[PDB]
This record gives C-alpha cells, sequence and structure tokens, in this order.
C-alpha cells in the first residue's frame, strides 16, 4: 500500500491533499515537521485533504499523512515539502485514457490557457477511467479532465488554477475525491465543474477544497439546446477556504437533484452564499430560466441547514 501526499502553499494557507489505497481505513493523522515532527490534526476515515492555517508563512515545512487500518497497521505518505525538491507513461497532457486507472505520481501537467469563452481542449480525458496524483498547470488549465463516457474517478488532484473548467462530466458518474482547485475572480461567470449530459451524476467527496475566488460550484444549464434532465450533484464532503458566488443550482422541473452532505465554507452565513438554488429549465430560444431562489429539504435540493457549517 501506499499513500500518496500533495501540496498547495497558496491564498495564506498550506493546503494538503493524498490519495490511498490502504483499505478498510479507521482514522487519518497529520504531522508537520518542527522531536522531527509534530501531529497537528486528528482526521476521520474518509477526507482526503487537509487545511493548514497555524504554519509559519516565511518557513518551509514538510508534512506526512497517516492512515490507520482496521487491522491497526499504520500506513505513512511520502514526505511532501513546501518547498521544491514514477508517473504512469499514460501522464501526458492532452492524453486519453481508456478503462483503467492511471497514477500521475503529483507530476505536472498542462496545455494553454486561452482566455476566451469558447471550448479549450481538456489536459485529460477519462473514457470509463481513473486518474490520481495530478498536478495542473497554472498556466495549461485549458478545459481541466473530461469524464467523456462511462464511470470516471478524478483522486487528489491539484488545480493552481481553473482556466475554463476544473472538471466536466458527459459520462454516467463523475467521482472527485479530495484535491484542491484554485481560482481567481477575472468573461463568463466562473464555474468548477460542468455537467451537460442528461442521466449523469457527479460525487465530489474527501473533503475536495476550494481556495481563492471562486463563482459557482455546479450549475444545471438553465438554458441549452435540448435542455432537460436529471442532471444530479452529489457533495459527499467539501470544504470553500475562499469566495464563491453559490454552490449548487438545479434545474426544479427537470428532476435534477442536488445532495449535499459535509459542506464547510469559510465565514459561512445563510444565503451567503446560497447553497442550493432552485431555477425553471428551460429550451434555448424559449425564454430566460427564471431562479426561485434557495431551497432546503426539496425533492431537488437534498441539504438541510445542518449540512452547511461555517469555517
Amino acid at each position: 500500500d501506499d499513500t500518496m501526499l500533495m501540496l498547495l502553499k497558496k491564498d495564506n494557507a498550506t493546503y494538503l491533499s493524498w490519495s490511498t489505497d490502504a483499505g478498510n481505513v479507521v482514522r487519518q493523522d497529520v504531522y508537520r515537521s518542527t522531536a522531527g515532527s509534530e501531529k497537528i490534526a486528528e482526521l476521520n476515515s474518509s477526507d482526503r485533504t487537509f487545511t493548514d492555517l497555524t504554519a509559519n508563512p516565511q518557513s518551509d515545512y514538510w508534512y506526512w499523512v497517516d492512515t490507520v487500518s482496521g487491522n491497526n497497521s499504520v500506513l505513512k505518505s511520502n514526505a511532501a515539502s513546501t518547498a521544491p525538491a514514477a508517473a504512469s507513461p499514460e501522464c501526458k497532457a492532452g492524453a486519453v485514457i481508456k478503462d483503467k486507472t492511471v497514477d500521475c505520481g503529483g507530476i505536472t501537467l498542462g496545455l494553454s490557457c486561452s482566455g476566451d469563452s469558447d471550448k479549450q481542449p481538456p489536459v485529460i480525458t477519462l473514457e470509463n477511467a481513473t486518474i490520481k496524483n495530478l498536478r495542473i498547470s497554472e498556466k495549461g488549465g485549458s478545459d481541466g479532465i473530461h469524464c467523456k463516457s462511462g464511470n470516471c474517478r478524478i483522486e487528489n488532484v491539484i488545480w493552481e488554477d481553473i482556466c475554463e473548467d476544473a472538471a466536466t462530466n458527459l459520462g454516467k458518474t463523475m467521482t472527485i475525491v479530495g484535491g484542491v482547485a484554485h481560482n481567481t475572480t477575472n468573461g463568463k461567470p466562473d464555474k468548477v465543474l460542468q455537467q451537460n449530459a442528461k442521466n449523469s451524476h457527479t460525487i465530489v467527496q474527501g473533503n475536495f477544497t476550494l481556495t481563492g475566488q471562486h463563482g459557482k460550484l455546479w450549475r444545471s444549464c438553465g438554458d441549452c439546446t435540448n435542455n432537460g434532465g436529471p442532471r444530479n450533484l452529489t457533495i459527499i464532503s467539501a470544504t470553500v477556504n475562499g469566495t464563491i458566488d453559490s454552490i449548487a443550482g438545479v434545474n426544479r422541473n427537470f428532476g435534477d437533484v442536488a445532495e449535499i452532505r459535509d459542506l464547510r465554507i469559510k465565514g459561512y452565513k445563510e444565503g451567503k452564499p446560497p447553497v442550493c438554488e432552485e431555477f425553471n429549465g428551460v429550451e434555448k430560444g424559449k425564454g430566460k430560466s427564471d431562479k426561485y431562489g434557495e431551497f432546503w429539504d426539496t425533492k431537488n435540493c437534498k441539504v438541510s441547514r445542518s449540512n452547511v457549517k461555517p469555517l
């Protein structure tokens, strides 16, 4: 077994993100160098990120995560450094990966970033496939990672700067596990997740973390050509350590369901940001998509106020 730990020192914080294949985990421990290191956090079994706000900004640090399994075995990750100093051969910029799992070993990949609104090429295309331990470059964000078909998993990816989208789902299920996505504001509104296919499901888990200044996490298209649903989103666990305009927008009439379980937002107050907003979805050229507002515990917004907590 191995745990791959990566970090992003950015936005006055140090973000840890990792993937592990250790089965049956019950606890995770976070260590930071300073008697060669100290335990700075004890975590649940499912988180795959951690935000360190107590580190000295001027110092360079090393980090470790330990996972504890049911057989009492403790697995230590690689040491990860905030300062600079194995990858699958298929880990290339613009690659199309099919029916397999690919470990990029923490390398950085990227194409370019236009700045225009037209569709940009994905840095990675997944067809019923999984990618893990990858950094998408600041200058080559392009259109991030695409799930083109089947079931895709996106595990421990760090978006240094979202270009067009972070991830786009056309398949059956797209599951994001841990990872960290940075964005800077400003001409389309910024958005993290993109999901145009119907009968589709995007899952966000492992405490996937947004940092910087964001627009929307996710919005089912309100006025697209051949619009319809259901388009589904499930946030098992996520953290927004920064600003964001809104979380999830669903079309009430097309059966979209946003289910949100464990959402943490910096300085969260009800309505700031709105969490689940319901809209009327329309066909392109047949009016605008009206906003009904923010809702809780409805057929389309499966989220309770207890599912969202400040930070």
